[PDB]
Formats: structure tokens, sequence, C-alpha cells
């Protein structure tokens, strides 16, 4: 009759991601799908679950405090087995490199269940870099069923690694689509009442803060919002234009992103470009680099100035920023997600048109 | 110098065979600082085998995997592996295979960033369930390790299509015709072998009727020929051997044989007949030819290099190949002196040279096997 679907969160930063997919789910009769969360401290995604009005069907207290990797792997992979033992999922789908996604993914194995991955195909090419995050992909890549890579980049890693063309879909980051349920206009915060219409520039090694703190004192029409370093950066950091709050959460930093001229950071390099800001890398090596999307910074005063100045002063330059399309989203990846399930367990007769 | 912590980690009857060997190279360079952890619930299972290696496990992990999901014994490996690495911290291990305790192990060095070496790498199936999970665990074991031992080229290539560096794949042939040096006995006896005195041996290992008809003929046929048959008994065996065997007191129906004991009377048998994959990549080492009772071979290489023989199933066939083995020299010549595809009893040396010489305690690099 219908495909059971079974998304399975665990941490903020995928509550967010996978958020849009649980709800273009729910737009097709054929499928029937399900929400499991795998979080120890569910006050966690209470926010994210209440911003898309998602209501979980299922929760597994998994304790990663305190605990080896082992014991996290081990108790993510005994709770979810006891999981699929009961519900029996025809798909299980699974988001990026996190430890409880890979347990899940082999939880699902074991019981036969086939496991897509969402954001699949992402290499360091080194082993320990990030750890564990890049084997945690290696291996749930090597259970997937479906591989829905993010990016072409992505499609070439699985295909470098044998995995059937015929099962990697280029879908565009979900993150994306997470914008347009998260990104209100009505939104409403004293700091960002303080900046009124003036240049606000979102901020996230003391030289970045000096470098900033002159282009305050000199350009009197911007203003900084901003999230030994909490220490450090309040001393750069007196400043009536300069507003150091306290750590924004998703939701909050994407509008933040949102009514923000531009942004320096040092993750957001792929939300906000498709809010149309221009953001400026502290890095020397970025693993929009090239779209135009994310110019790169250093963390030299004179460079982080000079480029900072020049996106204020310069028109022009500034809207190349500013227009340069995203190339890791167009929204609507979750759609093309389950247009694919839909066409791969032969619910429909055409396939959508991998994200370009 | 600095010593090299490595350790050995196996816990069932056929890794045992295929990781002793090695666990005996290890302990001829003074180079090296080896440890042995075995892993099987019941300890006794790998009396047998550690005896006849002399053997003494450094330490011993009874990870119970009765009447257990692959969930809690992935979780039971795991969880012990874990513990016994935060404590031990050797700078490789060594594990075998795909069965599921190898991958856990393997998980758990990960966890500690200690270095993980794959002995009989790279074997693949393109099939998600079939084995279930054995291929599975090849392919996340193959993930995290840092050192490929492929048994064969094919395996070798098996690997670099999944990219994984060149320069961290060996083909060593493999560690199972190593076993045989120290397994097979000059003085090797069993009362079967006695009435057997000095018959020609068929060694059968197993349309079953089929067979036994086959047999049958041939043991009438030829009077200097007796045929050992090593089965578990059951009822329609019991049965099908009754008829057929009846009164021929040259077929000797006899108990199943530990590998240890298979390797001694393939040793002494003229020929085997067998449907095997054990048997067909280690009796050729021995020089006996092999009659594979099968349509459709699982060691191609094997039937290329003239060291294995499908007879399929039907009785006429089984009993003219069995018949000309006999008869035949040229023919039988011609088998029992094939080079085995599978290895040549080096594969323990060549992987061990390897390991010497990636953490520079050597210049030079082993021979890749050729065979």
């Amino acid at each position: 009759k219908k495909l059971k679907v079974m998304t399975v969160f665990g941490t903020r930063p995928e509550a967010i991601k996978m958020a849009p997919l649980v709800l273009e789910l729910k737009k097709y009769p054929e499928i029937d799908s399900y929400v499991t969360v795998t979080a120890q401290h569910r006050q966690m995604l209470d926010q994210v679950l209440d911003a898309f009005h998602i209501k979980p069907d299922f929760d597994l207290n998994i304790m990663k405090e305190r605990q080896t990797l082992a014991e996290i792997t081990s108790n993510a992979l005994v709770r979810l087995d006891e999981l699929f033992k009961d519900i029996k999922p025809d798909i299980v789908l699974v988001h990026g490199d996190t430890t409880t996604t890979f347990a899940g993914s082999l939880a699902a194995f074991y019981h036969q269940i086939a496991v897509g991955h969402v954001e699949a195909g992402l290499r360091t090419g080194n082993k320990y870099s990030p750890f564990p995050e890049e084997l945690n992909r290696q291996m749930t890549g090597a259970i997937a069923d479906l591989h829905f890579a993010p990016t072409g980049q992505a499609k070439d890693n699985l295909l470098k690694e044998n995995k059937k063309a015929d099962s990697i879909f280029v879908t565009g980051n979900t993150a994306i689509d997470a914008l347009n349920t998260t990104v209100r206009d009505g939104y409403s915060h004293p700091v960002l009442d303080q900046v009124g219409e003036d240049k606000m520039i979102l901020l996230t090694m003391e030289n970045m803060f000096k470098a900033i703190r002159r282009i305050v004192g000199e350009f009197e029409d911007v203003q900084v919002v901003y999230p030994p370093v909490v220490r450090e950066a309040a001393h750069k950091h007196d400043s009536d234009r300069v507003h150091l709050i306290e750590p924004l959460e998703v939701i909050d930093f994407h509008n933040f992103a949102a009514k923000s001229h531009f942004i320096l950071t040092d993750g957001v390099q792929e939300e906000a470009p498709s809010l149309g800001k221009p953001v400026l890398v502290l890095r020397d090596t970025t693993e929009g680099v090239e779209a135009g999307t994310l110019k790169l910074a250093g963390t030299d005063e004179e460079n982080i100035y000079q480029l900072a100045k020049q996106l204020l002063t310069d028109p022009d330059e500034y809207k190349k920023m500013s227009q340069a399309s995203n190339p890791y989203g167009d929204g609507e990846a979750s759609r093309r997600i389950v247009e694919e399930l839909l066409f791969h367990y032969g619910y429909r007769k055409e396939q959508p048109d991998s994200f370009t």
C-alpha cells in the first residue's frame, strides 16, 4: 500500500538539515513518514522541531556524555536495533557523518532495511580529519542503498569508490531548504533594533578583532553583531556599535544572517550564500570560493581590513557576492529526494533531475 | 631500536588455521614484539589448532555470540576489544577476513587511532546481502584498514576499484597454504588409515546418490582403491549409504574432520572429490588433484591453472573423471604438478616483511605473490 519511510535525527545541525525533508515526505499519499529522534537531551531538538511543527514518533534516549566512542556506538546500535525490531520501515533515511548516523545504518542493515544516505559523498581523504566523521561517512556509504550527493564532487567521490551511478543522485544541500522555513521577516530581537537600518556585519587571532574594531571606528554607519576567547574578545570590543551577544541558536543565526549586510567567519558558508550575503572566510585553505559566494580572508589586520573595507565601499564587488547564486542549494533538495524514492521504489514513472 | 607492538586477533577455527602461521612468522623477528588475542566464547574450540602451532594466547576475550543478534554481538565485541586496546595499545592490529568480531575489532582500534592490517583483504561479491553480513563486514573493515594483504591480484583489483591507494595493497597469497607446512605431519596416524594400508585412497567431501553410485562402480572396477568419507551421520545419508555402499569393505564413512586432520588425510590421498572452496585452495598445494563436484566453479583461477576440475553432479561423469585419474598417469601428473594459483606457503613472510618495510625497519620490500 504505502511506502514506510523513517527519518532518524540526533543532533541539532541534523534536525535543521533534515526538517525540510521530513516536511516534503508529508505531501505524498504513497509515503507513510515516521520521525525517529536519537538524542540524549531532547531539549536540544525542541526549537527546530517546533519551527517545522514536527512531532517525533519515536524517541531514543542515547547517552553520549561521559562515554567513549565504542560505548556511544554500541548504545546507539542496541537501541536502534530494538526499535527497527518493532517498527520495520521499508527505508531508513540517515544524515551526515555522526556516530549515530553510522550506528542506525548498521542497525538497519542487520534487519535488512534499506538505507538512504542524505548528504552523501563528502571526503577529506584523511582518515583522522575529521575523526571519527570521515570514517562514519565512509562506513555508512558502504551500507547506504541510495546516495543523495549534495554536489557533483560528492558524486565523483562515490563513483570513485565503485558505487553504481544509478544509485547516486546530486541533490544540492538540504540546508538551503531549511532557510525557506526558518527565515521570517517579523523576527524580533533587540540587538537587531540597536542596529536599525545600519549596515550590520555578522561575526562568527585577535588581529581579526583589531581589524574589525578599526572598521567599526571608521564606519559609523556599520554595526557588528557577535555571538580565553570570550575574554580577549571583550577587550578589543566599550564599543557602542559592536554588540557582543550570547551565542545565537540556528533559527536565530539564520535570521541574523538574513538581515546582515555581510558575514565574517572561520558551515555558514553554504547557508548564507543563498541569502545573498557575502562571506569573507578567515583561513588560507578552505577545503563559493570559486562561484564568488565566499571570498578568502587571512589572519592579517591589513588583509582583513582591506577586504572588509572593500565590501563597504565598492558597491560593485559587494553586489558581485550578493548576486552570486549558491552552488550548494536551490532549495528543492528534499523534494528531489522524495521524488527519487518514489521513482526508485516504483511508485512513479519519471525521476527528478539532478541539481546542477 | 624500538620494537613494533603487533597484535593478532582471531577467534574461530578457520581464522586460527589462517592466522596461526602469521603468529609464528612474527615470533621470528626481534624487531617485533607481538601479542595474540583470541575472541572465542568457548576457548576449547581453539585448543587443537593452538597446540598444533604451539601458541599460548596473551589475551583471551570470551565474546558471547550464542543466541545473540548481530547488533548484540557487534556491540559485545566492540566493547571488549575497545577496553583491551585502551589498556594495551599495540602499534598495529592484525585482523582476518570477514567475521563480525573482525570488523568490531577494526573499529575498536580505529577509535584509538591504532593502525589496522587486514589479512585476506579484498574478497568481493556485488551482493550487499550475500554473504550476510560477511560481505558488508569485509567492506567496512576495508574502509578502516591501513594495509591490505590481498590473497590474489583480483583482490588487489577489487580494492583499487574502490579507491584504496596502491601503495597500501599487497598480494601475498592465501596464508591458508602457509598452515600446511606446520599442520601436515610425516608421522600422522588414524585407525582409518591403517585399514586403508597402502591402497590408493580417494577422499570425499560434500544428488549425493549420484556420487555414491559413481564411487561404488569405481570401488568395484579397482580393488586397490579405498574411499574415505568424513560425514556427520544423518537419516538420509544413513540410508543413502546403506543402499550403495552397503557391503563394500573399502568405503569408510568416518567423523567430520577438523582442518588439522583434513590436511593429513588430504596429504595421504590419491585424489579428492569436494565441493568446498577450502579444499580447492589448499589441497593442490599438497599436490593432490581435485575433482570439484559442481557445474559452476567458485575458484575460476584453479580451473585455469589445471588445479581443479568441474565434474558436475551426473553419476557417469564423476565415474569417468575419477577413473581417468586412477588409470591415466599423464592426466594425473598434469593436475598433481600444476601451480597453485592461490599461494605458495610464503604469505605470512610476505606480510611481515611488508610491516617491517612500512615502519622503517627495512629498506627493501618482499616479492609480491605471482603464482
